[PDB]
């Protein structure tokens, strides 16, 4: 986070973009704690911008997250938005984990994530875990993974495993997650490019 | 708060309901801090359950909050759900406050809130301030106010002024807010009644 201010000698404005992202998160959720907790892989920002400019696919885990995307701006870039499951009313880590336990083939829908797309997981730790495993096995190659699910007690070490991965990622070290946080972050990346 | 356990010698089960509500909030947003911050007026629970059983109106501030309500369960109870503005993409304290600045007439729509309804504010502090003022002037009489918007720096003392109000309320002492928290609280009150 604050270490990421090695971004300062850069020509790039990845400094300013990172702060916009933190600012939007705080303006969404209401606590400054996120500044410590938010971890962005080096070249996360850069990977995002290159993917979006290219008009990549976006894949969210639940519909709440997709519905919070700046759908208009994204479509102007040519990005499609899809979700792993279509259950309307997911509003909780539990509701999410149960929704994904009752769906038989969402793992297949995840495997098909096209090369170099953005994967944004806001609710379910199991999805994030599976996405990590798939990435390590080199079955999916997304351009970026925003993993911000809720973190419960004696959970999948999902966010902890995400941080240690080859693929650019944005995540929240710790339990905090859910809400619209993943959509909020991706939105911040799409405003700073339009 | 923790004090709300004067509810224990009660026959009532408002104890268990209060804990379920906190459990749901924590499961939604991901931090336990909320248990301190969450404040329920005495008989908030009781007033909510009476209104919901009666098939009251539910009025949220933005569409995100309504869309996160347990729409079916609420509909079986006879509750209609409406919103003060119909702008699709509100996702941030800033986005909420400005959306409410471009609408001329949400003030009238709030004044018309029917007697004994539930008022649920998840995003805009200015709406919450207005509703307090209207309640004090005795121009609206809702059954309950879930005020859980974000609290920014140099803000209206919106959630601060709610605590000072005659009408039963559930609120978050502090800045934390937004997300789906207001919907999640009302949902907890609707499950415990079905
Ligand atoms: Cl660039
Ligand atoms: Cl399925
Ligand atoms: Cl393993
Ligand atoms: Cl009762
Ligand atoms: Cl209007
Ligand atoms: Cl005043």
């Amino acid at each position: 986070q604050e270490s990421l201010k090695h971004l300062l000698p850069d020509l790039s404005d990845y400094s300013e973009i990172t702060i916009h992202l933190l600012h939007q998160l705080v303006l969404a959720c209401g606590d400054v704690s996120l500044v410590n907790a938010v971890r962005l892989s080096q070249g996360a920002i850069a990977s995002a911008r290159d993917a979006l400019k290219a008009g990549c696919p976006v894949v969210t885990d639940v519909p709440v997250v997709a519905a919070a995307l700046d759908q208009t701006r994204l479509a102007h870039l040519g990005c499609t938005v899809k979700t792993l499951i279509d259950d309307p009313h997911i509003t909780t880590a539990r509701e999410a984990e149960q929704a994904f336990w009752h769906h038989d083939h969402w793992q297949q829908r995840l495997q098909q994530i096209p090369q170099g797309s953005v994967l944004a997981i806001g609710y379910a730790p199991s999805v994030l875990l599976t996405a990590c495993k798939l990435i390590e096995q080199q079955h999916i190659q997304p351009a970026l993974v925003i993993g911000m699910p809720i973190g419960f007690s004696h959970a999948p070490a999902a966010k902890r495993r995400l941080m240690t991965s080859p693929i650019p990622h944005i995540t929240i070290q710790g339990s905090l997650g859910g809400g619209l946080l993943a959509a909020v972050a991706l939105n911040a990346l799409v405003e700073t490019l339009i």
